[PDB]
């Protein structure tokens, strides 16, 4: 038996895991680059497999620069059944890890936060105006490419961002995003010390108790998360309407461009 991908690619790393999935670090041997491939075992459930299937098709079509720039996707099934997945390779520290290693508010710079914070907006703002919402937004999925160009994307390499409709298990509007970005505008603006202190404090912010000098210093931003936070989901600002908020408008910062 013969596997494209042992014949294709020379494997450098596992980059991680998570659901149906495993994540290589791969060159290919005809043009030379680094990819990241995630290899999914197709589950034993049928409409799993349809799930899987139909978002591959869904993300082939999609192009936009906060988007993980999509390559190639195929089947194999040696003597289970595996969906290879090959992406553009980002940097190993996602926004997560990028925070983390921020920890003073010198570390997070008004201007710096927002430039962040815009770039996934705007990848939220192109998702919805194609008719897709990520349902899973949140800082561990969303990475960085060599360039420092923000991508939000479903990585899987393994909750408090997900709507309070989403946790009830109830039905949702793209609405649910919005929310998401609430609580990541706040993380990015405010830096934890402790584990403890981010968990604490994030519960807050989602019942909209917030730090006291988090709405002296911002109070624009204060605002604009409010309104994301909002536990009715049509209250919330459509992507659109935060992107165009003044807020954003010549955002500037040593070393920037
Ligand atoms: C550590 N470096 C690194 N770099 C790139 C990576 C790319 C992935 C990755 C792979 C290998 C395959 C798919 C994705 C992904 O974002 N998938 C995906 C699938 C469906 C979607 O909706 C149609 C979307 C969305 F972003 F459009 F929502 C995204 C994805 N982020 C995983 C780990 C990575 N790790």
């Amino acid at each position: 038996y013969i596997s494209r991908y042992l014949t294709d690619f020379e494997p450098i790393q596992c980059l991680g895991r998570g659901g149906f999935g495993v994540v290589f670090e791969a060159k290919n041997k005809v043009d030379d680059c680094n990819y990241a491939i995630k290899r999914i075992r197709l589950p034993n459930r049928e409409l799993a497999r349809e799930k899987v299937m139909r978002e591959v098709k869904a993300l082939a079509k999609l192009e936009h620069p906060g988007i993980v720039r999509y390559f190639n996707a195929w089947l194999e099934a040696p003597p289970k059944v595996y969906l290879y997945i090959q992406m553009q390779l980002c940097r190993k520290e996602n926004l997560k890890d990028w925070m983390n290693g921020r920890c003073t508010i010198e570390e997070r710079e008004r201007s710096v936060c927002l430039h962040i914070f815009l770039q996934i907006a705007e990848a939220v703002e192109f998702l919805h105006s194609k008719g897709l919402m990520h349902r899973n937004l949140k800082p561990s999925n969303i990475f960085f490419t060599m360039d420092d160009v923000v991508k939000v994307g479903d990585f899987g390499l393994v909750k408090l961002y997900m709507s309070p409709e989403q946790i009830h298990g109830n039905s949702y509007s793209h609405k649910v995003d919005i929310f998401s970005l609430g609580l990541i505008l706040f993380e990015l603006l405010y830096p934890f010390s402790t584990q403890m202190e981010r968990v604490r404090t994030l519960t807050d912010v989602r019942n909209l108790k917030f730090p006291p000098l988090f709405t002296q210093k911002y109070p624009c931003e204060y605002v604009m998360v409010q309104d994301m936070l909002s536990p009715s989901p049509m209250e919330r600002p459509e992507a659109i309407n935060i992107i165009e908020n003044a807020v954003f408008e010549d955002l500037d910062f040593p070393g920037k461009t």
